[PDB]
Formats: C-alpha cells, sequence, structure tokens
C-alpha cells in the first residue's frame, strides 16, 4: 500500500502476510457471499494496483468468477481510456504521464509508476480507481452466484418472522443496486410475503411502521 | 480510523486485518450479548464513518437487526439534520462544509471529506457522532433479542445462591439506571428461593451484595 | 492506553484487540484463579478509565461477580468525594477540574478529561486510581469464590510432601491479606498439618528450616 | 528486505518470523499451484539476494522442483554476463563495483554488497533482477507440475456450467496471451457438452462470459 | 520493560500481551524443564522488577516451586542489604535514593522509582540484579524438580547411542563446570552398554563426541 | 538482535516472542531436516552472541546435538584465539577490548560488550562469527542425521523419475559439501541410477540434457 510516513510523505509499504492471508482465508470461507466486498475494500486500503494484483491473484479456485471479474475490468479500462485520451508528447522532469486503462489495471505499469500516480501533488489515485473497477466486478460475482431471489421469500407458516427477515434482507443485499430499488423490494414484497397471521397484523400497523415495530407486533 | 502518529499529528491509518477479524468473530461467537457493544466501541477507536460502515458490512447475517440498526441510524441522521439547520453559500478556502446526517452516516460524504472533519481545529468528530448513532442502535438490537424477562429470573430451590445472582444481573444487562437500582435490592431478595429469602430479610436493609451472597452460600 | 511518542509527550493510544482478546480469554479460561489479578494490571497497563470500563464489560458471564465489582467501585468513589471535596471556580485556560469519584471510574468523565488529567503536569492518574479499586475489588472476588480454605489443607499419608505444600500455598494465594498474615498461616499450618512421617521429620529440622529445606528432607 | 523507515531513508531490516512461516506453509499446501507465484512476489517484497535464498532454502521437499529453480537461475545469470560484460579496474571510493549474474543470484556477494547495489543513486536492483529470475523459474515449475491439458477439460452431460467453466481457467492459468485468448471463446464453447453448447452458439460470437455463464443455467 | 525507542531514549513500555502470554504458556506446557530458564530471560528482556514480577505472579500453580522463589529472592536481597549499608540524608534534587533489597525486588519501590534507577546516569540495573536473583532461584527449583540422576543413565543393551547421549545429557543439563566435564568423557563411557564400551574404549583418550557417537552407530 | 533506529544508530533490540517460539517450534517440527539450518540463519538475523545462546539454550531435547554444537564452537573458539591473539594494554576511552573466541560465543563477553563489539565503527561483527560457528555445527549435525546415503538412491521400477529425483536432491542436501562435490554425485549417480527404462531414456539424451530436459523425457 501507499501509507503516510512521519514527514508528511505517501511512501510505498508492501503488502503484509497478515493482509494477504486474511483476503485468502476469507475468500476460502465466505465465496462471493455480499460480505466479502466490504473485507476485500478494507484489506485493500491504500492497494497500488500491484496489491490488488496480488490479492486477486492469490485466490484459489472460482476461476470462472475471476475471469469475469477480468473482463469487467477491461470493460472499466477501455471506458477509461475513451474519457481519457492521451496526449502525445515528452513527460516533464517532475510530472508523470497519463495513466491508460491497462495502467490503472497494472498490466502495462510498473509500481514505480503507480507510486509516481499515487503521491503525485495532487495525486493520481490509480489504486483507488482500479479497486472501483474489481469491486463492480465483485458485485457482479455476488449477484450471480445468489441462489435464492426476493420473489421467493416468503414467510413460513410456523417461521418467527425475526428468521423470515433475516432471509429477506439477506437475499435482498446479494442483489446489488441502488438504495431506491432496495426499498421499492421491501415495499412491494416483505408485509406482502408475511404468513397470513403477521401478514394481517403488520397490515393494521399501517405502511408508517418501523422494522423494529413490524418485528415486535409478530413475535 | 484517525490516529495519532509518533510526533503528534493526526492522520488517517487503513483498519488493521486484526481488528476486522476481531469484530467478524465477535459477532459470529456472540451475536448481540451486553459485551458485544464493548467490544464494537473498542474495536472501532478513532473510526471514520466509513471504517464504522465497513465494520457494520462485514457482518454476516443477522441482516434484520442490522437494517433495524440503519433506520435507527437514519432517525438520529434526520434529528441531526433538524437541529443543524443547513447554511447556503460557497465553502471558504480553509473551512470545511457543514456536514449533513447522511455525510456523518458516510452515504454522502468521501473518507477525504471525513478527515477534514475529524482533523479540523476545533474538530467535527463525525465518527464518533456516528457511534454514538450506532450503539444507540446496536443497544435496541441487545434489548430486543434477550430472551427473558427479569420478574422471570427466580431462584431454584437447590439453586446456589451465586449461580441465581449470575442469570438475575446477566438478564438485568440486556433489559436495558432508576430502575436497574429498582430490580436490585429488592426484586433480587424477592425473587430468591424461601430458604435464601430468609436468610435475607434477616440481613436488614442496606446489605451489600457481598454480604447478601455470603449469607446465603449454606 | 495513555503512552510516551517520541516528542517526550503522553498520548492517547486505542486498546489493541489482541489486549481485549486477551483479556476476555483469560476470564473465559480462569474464571477467579489468583492469577487472573496480574494478568488484568499487566494488561490494562497505562489504562484510561474507560478502557478499564471496556475490559470489565466485555467480560461474559461472571454478572454477580461484576456487580460486586461495581459496589467495591462505588465504595471507593464514596471515599475520594469525602478525601477531595471539590472546589468551585472556573476552571482556568490550562488547568482541568478536579476529578470526582465518578470521574475516575469513567462513568462522569470524558475520555478527553481523562487524558487531560493523565498526561497533565503534574498527572493526576485517574486510571491508576481506578485500577487500584478495581483490583481492590477483585481481590474480594478471589477471596470469595475461593474453594477451600486454609485450615483443611492437610497432607495426605500417601501424599508427596510438594503436592501438599502446592495446596497449602494455592489455597494461600486466594485469601489475599498482608504478609504478615500469610507468613502467621505458614507458621501456624504447614507444619503442623503435615501428615505423621514427614512431621516428625519437619520438627527435628526447627523452626529455621527453609521451605528448600523442608521440601528435600520429606522427599 | 530494503524498506523505507518512518523517515524516508532506505535501510535493510530482517525477514520476518510471519513472513518466512508464511511462505514455508503457502508451499507445504498448495505445492506448486498457480497462486504459489503471487504469494511468493507478494512475501518477498523489497527482499534482498540473500532474502530470496533464505525463502528458497527454507523450502523442505521439492527438490527436484528446486534444482531445475537453480538450472533456470543459471541460465538467466549466464544470459546477465553476456549482456553486461565486465569492466576490469579499481572501484572508485563512492561507487560499488558492477554485479555479475552470481552476485545478483546472492552466491558470490555479500549482504553488505546487495545493499550497496539496491540503495544506490541510482539503484541497482539485484533483488528484483534475481526475483524475475525465480519467478520465471518457478512459473516452469507451474506449467510442468500441471497434470491436466486444456484440451482434456470438457463438461460432463450433467455437469454445471459454471464448475466447468471453473475446471476450464483453472487449467488454462496452470498451462503458461495470444493463445489464450485462443482458448477462450472458442475453446470453451466448444467442450461445452452438447446442451450448453447449442445454447452457446445462439448466443453468436461477442458473448461475455458472464452472457455465456447465465445462458447456460439452466 | 525499558527499552529505545526510535531515537534514543530510554522509555518504559507496557509489556506486552504476547509476552505474558508466552511466559503463561511454557510454564504451563514445559514446567521446570531447564530450557524454561532461557525462555523467562529472553522474554524479561529489559524488564523492570514491577515486570519480572508480574511475571511471576501470572505463574498458575506451582506455588511450592514459587514459595521457594520468594525465599531465594530474600535471601539475595538480604545479601545486597548487608554488602550495601544505606547512607542516611536527605535526597539531593537530581539524583535518586539508593535501593534495599526490597526495592530491587519491587516490594517496596513504585515503578517510577525503578524507571528512575534504569535510565539514570549511570543507572542502576535494579531489574537485571532482580532477574539475576530470580534466575538464581529459578535454577534451584529446576535442580530440585530433576527425577533422575547422571548415575542412573545407563545405555540400555540394544538402545541407540544416539538416544541414550540424549538421555545423559537431558539429565546433565537439570543436574546443575569443574563437575560437567567429569560427567563427560568418562562416565558417558563406563554407562554405555558393553557393545559400544569396548568400541569407545578402542577410540582411546581425546575422541570428540562426534567422534564417538560415529563409532557407535552400528 | 541489532537493528537501526531513525537515527542512523545501530541499537540493541529485545528479541521476539515470535522468534523465540517460531524457532523452538521449527526444531520440534522438523528435527535437523537441512531446512532448519535457513530458519536459523533467518531468525538469528541480527542477533548479538546472547540471542544466539538463548536460542539453542531454548531448544527442548536432541541435547546429544547440542552437545556436538557446543564441541565445534569450542573448535572454532580455540581457532580464533591461535589467530587473533589478545594484545595486552588498557582499553582506551572510545574502543573496546578485543575479543577473544569465548567472547563471540557468549560465555566470557556481558551483552554490553556484544553490542560494543557490533555498534562500532567499524563494527566487528561477533553476532555473525559466533553464527558462522553455530552453522558450521548445525550442518555437521544434518549430516550425521542424515539416514540414507546418495549411494542408495536408486529408483524404482515403477517409481516416477520426479519423486525419484525428490529422494535424490533430498539426501544430497543432507551431505553438505562445495558444489562441485554436488556436481560430481549428479553427474555420478543421477542417471546412472535410474530404472532402466527412464536410464536408456536419459543416455540418449546426452549429459547435456537439463534436469528440466530429462525430467520431460522420463514423465
Ligand atoms: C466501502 C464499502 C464497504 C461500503 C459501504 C457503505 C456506505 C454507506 C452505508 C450506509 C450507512 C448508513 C446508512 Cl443509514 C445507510 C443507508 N440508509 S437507507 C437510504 O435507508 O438505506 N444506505 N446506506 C448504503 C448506501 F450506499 F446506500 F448509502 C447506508 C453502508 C451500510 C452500512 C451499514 C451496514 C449494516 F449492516 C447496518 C447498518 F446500520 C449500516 N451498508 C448497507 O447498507 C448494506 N446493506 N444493503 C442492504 C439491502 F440491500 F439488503 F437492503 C442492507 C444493508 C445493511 C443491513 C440491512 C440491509 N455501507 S463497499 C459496499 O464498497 O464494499
Ligand atoms: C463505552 C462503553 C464500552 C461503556 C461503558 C461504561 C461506563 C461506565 C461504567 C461504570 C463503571 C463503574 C460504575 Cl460504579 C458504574 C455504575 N454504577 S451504578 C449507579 O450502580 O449503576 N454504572 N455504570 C455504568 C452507567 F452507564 F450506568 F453509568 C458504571 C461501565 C460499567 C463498567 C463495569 C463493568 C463490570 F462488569 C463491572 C464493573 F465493576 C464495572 N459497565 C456496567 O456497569 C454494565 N452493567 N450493567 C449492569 C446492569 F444493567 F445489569 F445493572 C451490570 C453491569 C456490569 C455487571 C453488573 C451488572 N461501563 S459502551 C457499553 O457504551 O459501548
Ligand atoms: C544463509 C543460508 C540460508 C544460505 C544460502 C544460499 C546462498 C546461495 C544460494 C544459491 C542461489 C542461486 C544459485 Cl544459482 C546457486 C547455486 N548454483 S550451482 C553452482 O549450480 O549449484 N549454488 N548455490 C549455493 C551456493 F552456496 F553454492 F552458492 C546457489 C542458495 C541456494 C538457494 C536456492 C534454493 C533452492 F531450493 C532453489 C534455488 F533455485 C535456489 N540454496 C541451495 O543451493 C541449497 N541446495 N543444495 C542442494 C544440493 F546439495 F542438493 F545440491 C540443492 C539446493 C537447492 C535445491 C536443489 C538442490 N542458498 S545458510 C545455507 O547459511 O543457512
Ligand atoms: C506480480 C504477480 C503477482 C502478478 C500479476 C498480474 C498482473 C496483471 C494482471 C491483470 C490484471 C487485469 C487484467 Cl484485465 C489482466 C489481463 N487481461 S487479458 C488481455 O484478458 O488477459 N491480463 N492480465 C495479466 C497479464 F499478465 F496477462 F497481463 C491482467 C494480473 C491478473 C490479476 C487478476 C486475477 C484474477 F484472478 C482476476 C482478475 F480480474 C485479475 N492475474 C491473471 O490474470 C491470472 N490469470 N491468468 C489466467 C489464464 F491464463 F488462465 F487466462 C486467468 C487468470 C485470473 C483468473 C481467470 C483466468 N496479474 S506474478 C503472478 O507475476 O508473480
Ligand atoms: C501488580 C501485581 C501483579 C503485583 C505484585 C507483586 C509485588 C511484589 C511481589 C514480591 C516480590 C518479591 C518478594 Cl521476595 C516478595 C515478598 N517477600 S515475603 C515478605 O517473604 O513474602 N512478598 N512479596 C509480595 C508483597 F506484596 F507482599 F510485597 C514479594 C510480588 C510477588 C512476586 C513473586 C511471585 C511468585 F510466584 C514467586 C516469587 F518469587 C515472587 N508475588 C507474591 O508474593 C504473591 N504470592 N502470595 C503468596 C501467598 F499468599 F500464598 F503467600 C505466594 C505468592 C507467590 C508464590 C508463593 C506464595 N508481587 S498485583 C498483585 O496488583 O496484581
Ligand atoms: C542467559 C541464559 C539464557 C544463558 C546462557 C548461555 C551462555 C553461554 C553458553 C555457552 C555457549 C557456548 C559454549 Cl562452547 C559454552 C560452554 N562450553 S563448555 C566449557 O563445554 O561447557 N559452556 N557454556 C555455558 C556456560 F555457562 F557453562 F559457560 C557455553 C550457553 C550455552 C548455549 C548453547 C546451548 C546449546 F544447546 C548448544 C550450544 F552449542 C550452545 N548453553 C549450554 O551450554 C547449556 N547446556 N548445559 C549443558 C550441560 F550442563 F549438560 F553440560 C548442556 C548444555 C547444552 C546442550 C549440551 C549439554 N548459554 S540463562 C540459561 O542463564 O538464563
Ligand atoms: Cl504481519
Ligand atoms: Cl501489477
Ligand atoms: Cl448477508
Ligand atoms: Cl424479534
Ligand atoms: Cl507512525
Ligand atoms: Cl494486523
Ligand atoms: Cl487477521
Ligand atoms: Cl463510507
Ligand atoms: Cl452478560
Ligand atoms: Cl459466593
Ligand atoms: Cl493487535
Ligand atoms: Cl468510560
Ligand atoms: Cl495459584
Ligand atoms: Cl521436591
Ligand atoms: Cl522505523
Ligand atoms: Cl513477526
Ligand atoms: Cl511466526
Ligand atoms: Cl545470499
Ligand atoms: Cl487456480
Ligand atoms: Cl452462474
Ligand atoms: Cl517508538
Ligand atoms: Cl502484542
Ligand atoms: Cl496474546
Ligand atoms: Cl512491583
Ligand atoms: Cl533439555
Ligand atoms: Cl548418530
Ligand atoms: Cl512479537
Ligand atoms: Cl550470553
Ligand atoms: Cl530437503
Ligand atoms: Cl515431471
Amino acid at each position: 500500500p501507499i501509507v503516510q510516513n512521519l514527514q508528511g510523505q505517501m511512501v510505498h509499504q508492501c503488502i503484509s502476510p497478515r493482509t494477504l492471508n486474511a483476503w485468502v482465508k476469507v475468500v476460502e470461507e465466505k465465496a462471493f457471499s455480499p460480505e466479502v466486498i466490504p473485507m476485500f475494500s478494507a484489506l485493500s486500503c491504500g492497494a497500488t494496483p500491484q496489491d490488488l494484483n496480488t490479492m486477486l491473484n492469490t485466490v484459489g479456485g472460482h476461476q470462472a468468477a475471476m475471469q469475469m471479474l477480468k473482463e469487467t475490468i477491461n470493460e472499466e479500462a477501455a471506458e477509461w481510456d475513451r474519457l481519457h485520451p492521451v496526449h502525445a508528447g515528452p513527460i516533464a522532469p517532475g510530472q508523470m504521464r497519463e495513466p491508460r486503462g491497462s495502467d490503472i489495471a497494472g498490466t502495462t505499469s510498473t509500481l514505480q509508476e503507480q507510486i509516481g500516480w499515487m503521491t503525485h501533488n495532487p495525486p493520481i489515485p490509480v489504486g483507488e480507481i482500479y479497486k472501483r473497477w474489481i469491486i463492480l466486478g465483485l458485485n457482479k460475482i455476488v449477484r450471480m452466484y445468489s441462489p435464492t431471489s426476493i420473489l421467493d421469500i416468503r414467510q413460513g407458516p410456523k417461521e418467527p418472522f425475526r428468521d423470515y427477515v433475516d432471509r429477506f434482507y439477506k437475499t435482498l443485499r446479494a442483489e446489488q443496486a441502488s438504495q431506491e430499488v432496495k426499498n421499492a423490494a421491501t415495499e412491494t414484497l416483505l408485509v406482502q410475503n408475511a404468513n397470513p397471521d403477521c401478514k394481517t397484523i403488520l397490515k393494521a400497523l399501517g405502511p408508517g411502521a418501523t422494522l423494529e415495530e413490524m418485528m415486535t407486533a409478530c413475535q
């Protein structure tokens, strides 16, 4: 990663063995459950493109998902090149060359160049741009590897309402979209798919009931 | 988090893999027992709103509780907005814009803006404000996920007094001061078994818990 | 905790996850054996009142003991207030308000105030004062949760003297008092409660025998 | 390794016990799976040739692979010597002698000489040059220890398409761009089972892997 | 402990949770085997008397041994007092009072006084003086808890010579130089079995242990 | 160990508990397999003679090997004294006394003296000299505790060539000597002791075949 030293300088630091192992283990244990995305974002805090590639490369298995990840990265790289065409010319002593999409992804850039972009004034955060592309691709994988659809989450006749809401929002979380779309699913399905006993109790509470109030009434 | 380096400067630091792992494991092992709140508060020491969102996001399962958490955060965010009406105008070179409720919660603010507020002079501690909202919401979850009421904790006829007081105060802690002193000293005696109850009335009012527990050991 | 940086300044540091976990685990594994007190004192090295409350709050179970701990803290807090009545008046720019008993215990003081007291010149060590109260209460719990009394430690007819002395001082350690009282128990009971074979051997050694000499003679 | 301290100076640091243990364990658990190469590259971040030799030396077993590694290193060392003919002469007070192939590999150079080259201005990065040779040799071992050829990866008649693509690209990664794109998009379809193959021809050319995998889920 | 920071200053540092845990575990697993002494000495590197008391206090069980340890410490403390008679008088602004035996042992001295002695110029190393007393007492415990005498270590008629020498020197280490050389070279041969003994007399005096072990492999 | 601080000064640092435990564990798990030597060298990076003695002393068991280690150290210490006779005379304010062999081994020198030698300008690296002697003795133990001789490594009639080469170089590695002697064993035995099918294939490849080429042809 790029961390701050004691002189106000942003300097490169080696990725720690604990960080490497933590990322490998979370993929091993959780596959592509939704909580793997925050794990990846935090473990790649301040990462260079090289560090991001290191983390993705150390993943064992799930190579179909990782290949989909590469395709998403290339799409974002192609879009970046269309939005930032490079301007030919000799690079000045101080400055650094403009980064292409393949430079952000770390395929055509060295670590020294990645450090130069990230520690520049103002910084060009190729690590955060690359991380955005990876997380975009990881969100697609979480979508695809989700076993259940939100329309199939129905409360059982003897299932506690808390367990039903657990399944509802677990399923809703794996279908990543805007909150306007997640609030729409809730207002469309959560009460309507509760079991008959709890459904009649919640409709009397009215639409203005909080989840806390809904869960309290169906205890 | 935002911590002091070895030379007195407030700088941003990445949340450590040990901190992330510790928080994930304690929720996995303890769910929403009362001791999860101090663990969260300590593990989020110096956290930015982004760190707090990271920690809450790494929680697997318990999405009903975590959704209740979002609603509590939105309630506190709305109250913050009502108490701090925004003043329109261009931001001066040095200062930073005043934060809204969604900025404290980290949904409409960048990490750099959060660092700017927290390292400002004087600091706007958006991380501690957000953490206050989260702990408020986590406390609601603990109280709701408490299975037993203090009125149902009664000492068995052959149950050691120590084990009964363990269960009593464990339950009282989950049933989240004016009433916690109310349960103590009078509900505790009333729900003791007849054998220990008779010993405790002889002690008279003003007995410490140590004196109460010593008198009912045998 | 409050640690020293590289400029001679005492600054606040976050309690580490390793420290939190270590304290939780030692309570889980050892309950209130006597060695939990040194574990707590070392793990709370340099702790603020907030850190001390964090450690006590993270304890799962043993809530009867922890409630006795609160009562001991309130007694010491009440005594501190009786010995240090606060003097009303506006606090000067540099100085800090005088700490009440509830401020030392962290119930009416902020972390910022605790840092101010502990890093003041001269420091008011509210963390060490609070720690004294907690350890006082923890010593009472170790006393109460000790299963055996020193008068019941008697050497068996075939029990090795070393195992008997192990039980003797293990029991004596859980009854915390002054060493004058622990030397009294030893001079009153250790030889007198050895089995007949070793007892007759030790009485011939005389009162001036060291424990090493006593254990060597009864091997 | 040679890392920057908290004040901008390039100083030598001892390889940590965690780094040593991590490298030993990953070889123990993963042998020469493709993901062992990124692990080695990251764990040897900033390494001197001595650190690289330490890491390779701590490997227990697999001495046939490790001997192949030595031969690859010697081949690259010989090429370095042919491209950098040595210039005889006394070394000036300030500078350092030019490194031979065996100096980069750490067999004829001391740790102090390696520090001198790596911290020179401009630096002679003997650690990264050596690491390049090692990873080149490790890549040869991975390819040789790959059990299956990409031509033998065919989807079973009842095998889920996801599992088939997992095996396909796992195998393709061990079979170490002009031909890796060649297997993709046409070998992948050709080795699918008749049921999914018929769906994939209807998608037409230009289908992404996401579109291919979505179409053969059921 | 009292360690140097990253800038040359001797400052107090809290004993780490890893150091505490390591010491507790080694006593739990190894009791008072001889290798417990080096572990204690290394784990107490730079320790104050308070740290040393902390480490000894965290030991669970073995209270007979730990009481023998206290008596040894008191013996050394009394000898220190006899060798350093106290000089009455008011302490000057700069200096520190001379330490008694109980001050070195940490029973009558505060942590701040211990820091003052250890960071003084010249330093009064109360931590290393105390540690010397503790290791002296720990050595007495190891010797007392050694089950076997060197005279009872004899090679079996079919026991490999290597295993016999392992047991011989393991026992000799617990039986805590003038006599340790005495057991070596002549007791070692005398307690070998007749088969290896006959080989070792043919080697003649002056044989190294390597030569002795090589000659009795088969 | 002796590490560099932030002022360019080489200062003493305590040996870490992780380093102590790692060395103890590797001896417990690997005994005296050849890879224990690199483990020891890396874990003793920058070690003082005191640290080296600490690591050797913490070894449980294998006391015959450790005694052979002491004898090797004394031989090297005696040779050092013969090559560096000490010159009597008062030590100047700045300088330090010349180290004897027993000073390098840490038996007659204090930690303060070891720090003085190692941080001197120019440094007298007693830690690296001692480490050389220990590794010399450790190499002798790996030799002696090797169960197999290189002449007994013969490929089985159905044994894969890769497994045979694994055994060959594992055995060759435990007999530590110069590479000229290890290249001699390879050119004398590796092809000659392959099974008849692979042996005839390799002899046709000729002596100029690499190991990669030899292993590919006998797959
Ligand atoms: C970098 C990473 C790790 C990230 C992130 C991130 C950023 C902001 C927020 C967030 C914070 C507070 C509030 Cl108040 C809202 C809100 N308020 S609102 C209009 O009412 O919805 N929106 N959002 C999310 C949106 F970005 F829009 F600002 C809020 C979050 C929250 C944090 C959180 C998690 C938690 F567990 C409980 C909380 F209290 C807060 N995380 C999510 O909300 C993810 N989530 N998704 C669903 C879904 F899909 F099931 F509905 C559910 C959840 C959480 C649990 C209930 C259901 N994270 S990242 C991603 O890049 O890797
Ligand atoms: C930030 C977090 C981590 C926090 C906190 C915090 C702050 C102050 C105190 C505290 C300290 C000392 C005393 Cl004297 C009182 C007291 N004195 S009083 C009139 O009698 O009430 N009050 N309180 C708490 C109140 F806020 F009120 F000021 C006291 C605490 C205490 C610390 C503690 C824990 C412990 F284990 C044993 C102790 F000795 C001290 N923690 C609690 O007391 C929690 N607790 N609750 C109940 C209940 F509800 F069952 F009674 C019980 C307990 C503990 C076990 C017995 C029963 N923590 S956090 C979480 O916000 O994230
Ligand atoms: C401080 C410690 C840890 C050390 C060391 C050290 C120093 C240099 C080298 C080294 C580096 C690169 C090349 Cl090119 C050669 C070479 N080139 S050459 C003429 O063709 O032979 N020689 N040597 C070794 C010699 F010192 F001479 F410079 C080379 C080494 C190598 C590192 C290595 C290990 C590995 F696993 C694979 C590699 F690619 C490189 N380690 C060894 O070679 C040990 N080894 N021994 C035998 C034997 F005995 F079976 F043949 C075998 C091996 C390695 C595996 C195959 C067989 N380490 S230490 C010791 O003090 O604790
Ligand atoms: C130093 C070490 C650790 C390294 C490295 C490294 C460098 C660059 C890239 C990389 C990044 C993004 C893209 Cl877009 C491309 C691309 N775009 S392209 C035209 O389609 O090929 N190429 N490459 C790699 C090439 F060098 F070519 F530039 C890309 C990588 C990627 C990182 C990665 C891994 C992942 F898991 C998922 C990702 F999204 C990105 N790693 C690989 O791709 C390895 N890999 N190989 C194959 C193969 F062979 F089976 F196809 C497959 C994979 C990954 C899983 C699918 C199949 N690492 S190292 C080791 O040297 O020590
Ligand atoms: C902060 C914490 C962790 C503390 C402490 C502390 C302070 C001083 C001493 C201490 C040091 C050396 C000597 Cl010479 C004496 C002595 N000399 S004397 C008159 O002859 O008795 N007194 N004391 C104790 C007294 F404070 F008075 F100065 C001595 C201690 C000792 C350390 C120790 C432990 C050990 F294991 C073996 C040792 F060699 C030394 N610890 C104890 O002694 C506790 N202990 N108690 C009993 C009892 F009850 F069974 F007798 C026994 C023991 C130890 C084992 C034998 C029996 N710790 S804390 C608490 O706040 O958490
Ligand atoms: C502070 C602590 C941790 C210590 C220490 C320490 C100091 C010096 C030495 C040492 C170093 C090298 C040599 Cl050459 C001699 C030697 N040369 S000589 C005439 O032959 O005796 N003497 N001694 C030790 C004596 F103090 F005497 F100067 C030597 C040691 C050695 C280190 C060591 C350990 C090892 F495992 C193998 C080695 F190569 C070197 N440790 C011992 O030797 C302990 N030991 N004891 C016996 C006994 F008793 F059974 F013979 C045996 C052993 C080791 C295994 C064989 C038998 N440690 S501490 C604890 O105080 O807390
Ligand atoms: Cl690490
Ligand atoms: Cl890269
Ligand atoms: Cl989830
Ligand atoms: Cl509920
Ligand atoms: Cl820092
Ligand atoms: Cl970490
Ligand atoms: Cl971790
Ligand atoms: Cl955020
Ligand atoms: Cl509880
Ligand atoms: Cl009780
Ligand atoms: Cl930590
Ligand atoms: Cl507090
Ligand atoms: Cl005990
Ligand atoms: Cl005994
Ligand atoms: Cl540093
Ligand atoms: Cl480490
Ligand atoms: Cl480790
Ligand atoms: Cl080397
Ligand atoms: Cl793979
Ligand atoms: Cl799929
Ligand atoms: Cl420091
Ligand atoms: Cl630690
Ligand atoms: Cl720990
Ligand atoms: Cl003390
Ligand atoms: Cl031993
Ligand atoms: Cl042998
Ligand atoms: Cl450590
Ligand atoms: Cl030493
Ligand atoms: Cl090997
Ligand atoms: Cl092969």
